[PDB]
């Protein structure tokens, strides 16, 4: 069965309704520049009162490495997400002290080749045809599907492609910041198969 992850969650309420309905990840924007930004001390809030078996990310693009590893301790993240345009050996460094996931934004097969080139770190494609990156599938240990997915689609691109996870973030909101636990609800109904 696929995982599930919601992206962009800035409050208490969204995050443990989505626990409840079966997500099994929540993440935390970082970049100052998203209008889904939080603090790492609001994060850390938020972190603290989630349930175990439920990983904590947290999206950082471009930042040193420095900043990662201290945000990360502080809100006691599961996993960090490097989203910008991260070299091989920051992320070797970082992942010696917590696990990485490595962004990548894609549209055709010119850019399945740069993504390839981490392919030791499982990989969250930021796309749709689905099916372009079919012939890549078995090069990647574990790949996250992310990108203009909702209620309607995720099921579609799950067939497709039998990714590990799906990921989502403005398609279950009512606005930026904000998620709409009806989408949410349906989201994870949908992307499981209950
Ligand atoms: O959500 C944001 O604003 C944001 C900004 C900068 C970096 C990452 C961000 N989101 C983190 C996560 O990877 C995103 O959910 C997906 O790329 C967005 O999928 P969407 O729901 O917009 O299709």
């Amino acid at each position: 069965m696929v995982r599930v992850k919601i992206c962009g969650i800035t409050n208490l309420e969204d995050a443990l309704f989505s626990v409840e309905s079966g997500a099994d990840a929540v993440g935390f924007v970082f970049y100052p520049k998203s209008k889904r930004y939080i603090s790492p001390e609001d994060a850390r809030r938020i972190s603290v009162e989630l349930p175990p078996f439920v990983f904590r990310v947290g999206v950082f693009v471009n930042e040193e490495p420095e900043k990662i590893l201290d945000v990360a301790s502080y809100v006691q993240l599961n996993a960090v997400q490097l989203h910008g345009e991260e070299p091989i050996e920051l992320c070797r460094k970082i992942a010696e002290r917590i696990l990485v996931i490595k962004a990548v934004g894609v549209s055709n097969e010119r850019d399945m080749e740069r993504a390839l080139n981490y392919r030791e770190f499982p990989i969250l494609l930021d796309t749709f045809d689905w099916s372009l990156i079919l012939p890549y599938r078995d090069r990647f240990r574990y790949l996250v599907l992310s990108g203009g997915l909702n209620p309607e689609n995720v099921r579609s691109a799950i067939d497709v492609v039998r990714p590990f996870a799906v990921d989502v973030s403005s398609g279950v909101e009512a606005f930026p910041g904000k998620k709409d636990h009806d989408s949410i609800k349906m989201f994870i109904k949908n992307a499981k198969g209950l």
